[PDB]
């Protein structure tokens, strides 16, 4: 399954992967969901996002929502 | 591994298990860490807590810290 | 002031569990307009929700997409 | 105003990654007193940290428990 966490986009990295900083200061690696791209939603630094975490891999995640 | 989430204690349940409501409104079932008990820390309703989530089981967790 | 979400669960007394797009799970009532027009809401339905100013875990369904 | 935590990582230029008891991971410097007294801080060491008022992800180690 997946758990959802919210965080701030800190760093813009190679093939559209992002560094997201959670509330507790921990940082996770994130890709962007296809739903976000095809809806012309841009993911900038400083943006707040919702990230779906693969349970087996708490290092990586996937951005499923951008606030505002 | 485990991921850490913060939430509010909503319900006091049977053998010292608690209902914790996370920031996103999702609710998880939680026990209390032995460190908390043996340090004479009480877990009341309305308390904010840090919960360690077993990755394989995102329904259940373990309270590892109480704020204030 | 409205958020978009999918209906996860139906509870008794016209209550609904809604998974918002932002990841939030809320407990939602239905607006007066929704009831008067006999709009049937089932699990999986996409809805718009007006959040409660007093409770951030609750809101009311203002529209059901067909 | 102090929080308790365990040293996770040592970085160059007297920087430390600290896992606080509340679950927060912060990047910590060392207080002037700590440096002057040549206090050696290693991974696994328990420390007290004064949080930064301006950055909630940063702080400074004020004491190392032996
Ligand atoms: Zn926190
Ligand atoms: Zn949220
Ligand atoms: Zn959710
Ligand atoms: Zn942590």
């Amino acid at each position: 399954d997946v758990i959802e966490v919210e965080g701030k986009v800190v760093d813009t990295m190679p093939n559209a992967m992002f560094t997201v900083e959670l509330e507790n200061g921990h940082q996770i690696l994130a890709t962007v969901s296809g739903k976000i791209r095809k809806n012309y939603i841009r993911i900038l630094a400083g943006d707040r996002v919702t990230v779906e975490m693969s349970p087996y891999d708490l290092t990586r995640g996937r951005i499923t929502y951008r606030f505002k």
